[PDB]
């Protein structure tokens, strides 16, 4: 197809999961990526097992100095930055009356204030270059609705639509577009600890939440990262050159928006 | 790029403006086309000039039989139907005062009756063949939020989401998608119309109200049909399967959702 | 009290919460035309509440039975304060087995029935020069569609569009036009609903009624006095700077 | 009235809504904690509105000055039924020129303020075993970005959402949680907003002011005045079914 022949990527969190798939898809269609992570080891082995177009970068969210290293990597190593992808983030799950201020800092700290500040040190270096850019911030269905037991979670998913409604307002001046992805339930390492957390505060056998879940979506299954990977390429591709501020559900029906 | 190859497509009001850019758009990318329209001449014109796999169907979906007619030539010209794009509408202004039941019924009739009419003729046909379907919605910003001198054609659009949604919900099971575009401020016959409309009860000079709704689109300008052909080919194409009652504005900004 | 003085009309409100809105205004100080398509019912309730109720024959689906509606509360009360387009139809079924009949009677009356009773109401509130309060019956369905229940979920969804239009259209002549979704309100209405959903799930009679009730966050199904305060609230000076919203008053079944 | 023997705590009500709605719950029969970093201003908000208003010194970006704040309410008032989270700071600043500094600051009290108060006064009312209320201000800026406004608009996103996730959890507890959302509302704070847009927009102090009162549906600024009614309902009995909503009090500025 190659719709992202020859741009540059960085995509945060992008040793595993969804991260690494978006990583794997946007080779095929001809970019180079940036393999973001704070796990440099896992973060070289899906480099090396993606091709030449994929290389590692060591990277965590919640510095300044990591996130403008990073970006200088992507420059130093690709020639400048086409793509973000901001996918690094963290679950956890509490009752309102077991909320720590550890818990809330931490999912903060990467949900929202990595995502802000990697948008914005990408957005400097795409201004800095002129040629326009593509903004892809990772939401949830948890950012579209509160749960009784998710509510850091739910609050920096509901604060990453808000802000990529914010930057592509005040960035596509610059021809930078922003806007999200809204998953629903996608099976995976993610999910595995998801369902453990409830299994603890439901009180319910390990697996049972996820399967549930699962066979509550509409369209009748859990997410794989693959249902993801076609919206990532449109979003970063010339097709979605009009689209502004949106965040777009790909989650077999689980929110509509 | 050739991702509708060999599917067979539907558009109502397809003669001209958004619905014949779809066609067109989809025809480049492989597909079979039905360009349905009240007007024969026009869809017979714009087939011609499109190429062999354009072809020209007469159909008022405001009409059971024309419906149930333009299903039946989709089968017999194409083997059979997999995309529907709900295109053909009728725009209307006027204060609350001024609003006339003429008004009312005729936009209902096409907007609301028309989309959900032929949803239904094209989910039995699918659902009939067993291969799943497409089906695309066109909703609008004026879908999103009300205007205080737009409330009929408001109304139909806030139908066509929630329409959008159930509908979507319902079908999944037989593999058939449905999902909605929802454009903003889009250049062409249509907006010179709804301009004359706002000149007249904004007391304005014709041509003002098209400026001004043009600047105020955060992109910057006006949206053309070729801004929307890329997410009309992606609701189409495999790589959306997993996307259910999804309302997806393409708009530069105009509505955040 | 807070509607002291007061003329309203409620459409359909015979039956089920129209007749409990009718019943709290009347406590509020208000006149309330008690507007159904069944007089007999109407009578009844408007004898049961006491003077300041009073039946009206109207339905909603004929402008020429709007038009009298209005004007038989102003010919008894000397003109309309406060409208609340209460009269609605359900209906459900799968989107192959929907039926012209089915869309047709129910736009007609959730639909074009409030529209235009709301704009009756409006030309009437603009004459007097007063101001006024309208107040339309969305649902949790109007907040988002369903697989069973298109049509229904249609009309809801087009109320709060038309109750965004309104008020922004009717604000400059100080008329307040914003709705109420009311979730799953145990009933009349929701007997009805239960036993549609009986057939197309597979479920015996009142199990559906059961499983909502308890799915509610609040912990059970809605009653019409659940709704009153919000009615009562939204016709009064207390929201006057409210305009074009739609509230959700239903244990948490729909968050907006 | 409608708040009788109800004991209330409003953060950051020395000035400002917060300090309106102290005056609206007095009146109402409430007795009130005038919460505030800024103990002198509280001190004199509580002696002109009357008895039944204290002051409490409260930094809401602080878990023990919330804890001391919670356990003054009760020394004072026996226990706590009503929270109003109104403590809140502005900031203005295109994405480029977005602080981390401001980022810390808005959400240490717009969101983290109001989680750790909402959980402290959770906490007070679960041991209580009566139910409450609790009311967080949101914002039209929690309802869709800006971009000048990004840091702000995603603290209120955040206040939405945590008044979703809140009310689902604590419904059970018979504590109802609750957004208002204003528009733009004249006072100190709309002043401030003025003078950030004046620099960024390149305009003359007081017309962006002008221009968003204007813009109005409603035809002008908000009032704290306009905001007492739903402050009152919201923590009254004819709200006991309302759960986990934001209800937009903006004269049309944002239809929800
Ligand atoms: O990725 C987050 C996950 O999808 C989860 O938060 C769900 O919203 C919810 O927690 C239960 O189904
Ligand atoms: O095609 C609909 C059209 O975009 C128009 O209705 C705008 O919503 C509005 O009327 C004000 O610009
Ligand atoms: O008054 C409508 C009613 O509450 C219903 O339509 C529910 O939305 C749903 O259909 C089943 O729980
Ligand atoms: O207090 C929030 C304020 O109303 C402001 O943020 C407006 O939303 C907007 O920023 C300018 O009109």
């Amino acid at each position: 197809m190659k719709r992202l022949e020859g741009k540059s990527a960085l995509i945060t969190g992008s040793a595993r999961g969804i991260g690494r798939a978006f990583a794997e898809a946007y080779v095929r269609e001809g970019a180079t990526v940036a393999i973001a992570d704070i796990d440099i080891e896992r973060a070289r082995q899906a480099a090396a097992e993606i091709g030449p177009a994929a290389y590692a970068v060591q990277m965590d969210v919640t510095r300044q100095d990591s996130i403008d290293a990073a970006i200088a990597a992507t420059v130093e190593h690709a020639g400048g930055l086409d793509i973000l992808v901001n996918n690094a983030a963290l679950f956890d799950l509490a009752p309102i009356v077991e909320i720590t201020r550890e818990s809330y800092e931490k999912l903060f700290a990467i949900n929202v204030a990595g995502t802000l500040f990697t948008l914005q040190a990408a957005a400097r270096q795409m201004i800095a270059q002129g040629r326009g850019g593509k903004i892809i911030n990772m939401a949830s269905q948890a950012g579209r609705r509160g749960e009784a037991l998710v509510a850091i979670y739910c609050a920096t998913k509901a604060a990453v639509i808000s802000l990529t409604q914010s930057a592509g307002l005040d960035l596509i001046k610059h021809r930078i577009n922003v806007n999200a992805i809204a998953p629903g339930v996608v099976d995976g390492e993610h999910w595995d600890g998801v369902d453990a957390l409830f299994a603890r505060y439901e009180n319910r056998p390990r697996g049972e939440k996820k399967r549930l879940v699962g066979e509550a979506v509409p369209f009748g299954r859990m997410g794989t990262a693959e249902d993801l990977t076609g919206m990532a390429i449109f979003l970063a591709s010339a097709e979605s050159d009009y689209i502004v501020s949106q965040t777009y559900n790909v989650d077999g029906g689980n929110w509509m928006s």
